[PDB]
């Protein structure tokens, strides 16, 4: 049977070529993709598609994300020196780095390959698109799956080939119910009960029905969700604050910020917090706690992708855990969202990559 392949390409900010002491993540990821496309399409029956992602799918559409910190009541502000404090969402047109239709047309293949980026955003380049540079792996997996389920069939061979540094920093929320007495652990367990092997959670028990910027967890800050909700002063122990200027003082009060003579003490916005937590009292869960983006992503993978019975190969590029994970956490995560242990390969591990692909070619 012919092979339909979706390439998943991580174009998050962590992939910028300067990162990890010039590890050239994006350049190397783009080259690996070029090589995979050429290899797959050598057989004229096979189809390819490309899903490049970061905070969202980079397909040339407009997207919105939330940014900033918040006061003690969850009221949002941006404390950056380069943005107005009201700038707590950003809206922009993404690069079209995707080819979203499986194809074996040679001219279409050429379009796909022309759309392969070799660089990611820089904090000093496009500062607007830099805001769309989180690692929302879950969303990209959902798009790759949607493509295969929509456009392939049970009789064709299907592959997801995912190239990334392995550190997701955004995820969809697990739909815990704060209003029943069932403990969060028992709620989580009931979600697991729905998958034959209990290793995942179905899409229906994620919060998906809303625009991303209002429902998603994480903003690219970290692999981790934060147990301490207070923003600390850099390198320190003490909570940071936003001094409100004289000229600015009355407008901020009017707006409703918590100002204590005359400082707004800063908290991570609540989509960065360990959850679930009671939405009224803010009491964190005393049982099950989600503490990374890796876990909800793996659960989604295992609930909704792995059962489809096709192959998922993950290729690690310059792997160190940036931001907020260790190198091992990143590997384990990548292995967690591959068909099996040996379908995670470092890009440097050419033997691993040759061996897995050999079956098809
Ligand atoms: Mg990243």
């Amino acid at each position: 049977q012919p092979l339909d392949v979706v390439v998943l390409l991580d174009n998050s900010n962590s992939m910028n070529n300067e990162r990890a002491n010039n590890s050239q993540r994006a350049l190397k990821a783009g080259e690996a993709v070029e090589k995979l496309i050429d290899k797959i399409t050598s057989n004229k029956d096979n189809r390819v598609a490309l899903v490049t992602y970061a905070s969202t799918i980079f397909d040339g559409t407009e997207a919105t994300v939330s940014k900033g910190v918040a006061d003690q009541n969850g009221k949002a502000l941006n404390d950056s020196v380069s943005w107005d404090y009201h700038k707590t969402t950003f809206t922009a047109t993404t690069h079209n780095y995707s080819y979203l239709n499986l194809t074996n047309d040679a001219n279409e293949v050429n379009i796909l390959k022309s759309r392969i980026p070799k660089e990611a955003e820089h904090i000093n380049g496009d500062r607007t698109l830099y805001q769309f540079g989180a690692t929302f792996t879950q969303k990209a997996l959902m798009k790759a799956n949607e493509i295969l389920e929509t456009q392939s069939s049970n009789a064709r061979k299907k592959l997801i080939f995912h190239v990334t540094d392995g550190v997701p920093t955004m995820s969809y929320a697990i739909n815990f119910n704060p209003y029943i007495s069932t403990s969060y652990q028992n709620q989580f367990n009931s979600f697991l009960n729905k998958i034959p092997d209990r290793s995942g959670i179905l899409q229906e028990d994620f919060i998906i029905n809303g625009d991303d910027y209002q429902i998603v967890k994480g903003d690219g800050e970290s692999f981790k969700l934060f147990s301490d909700r207070k923003v600390p002063v850099t390198g320190g122990t003490t909570q940071a604050a936003y001094r409100v200027p004289q000229n600015q003082l009355s407008v901020m009060s009017n707006e409703g910020y918590a100002i204590n003579s005359g400082y707004i003490y800063l908290y991570w916005r609540d989509y960065n917090w360990v959850y679930p937590f009671d939405p009224k009292t803010k009491k964190v869960s005393a049982t099950k706690q989600i503490k990374t983006h890796g876990e909800p992503t793996t659960l989604y993978f295992n609930g909704n992708i792995r059962p489809k019975g096709y192959d998922i190969f993950t290729v690690g590029i310059g792997v160190n855990g940036d931001p907020g994970a260790t190198p091992l956490e990143a590997e384990k995560f990548m292995q967690s969202i591959s068909s099996k242990t040996e379908n995670y390969c470092n890009v440097d591990d050419t033997n691993c990559i040759y061996d897995e692909l050999n079956k098809y070619f």
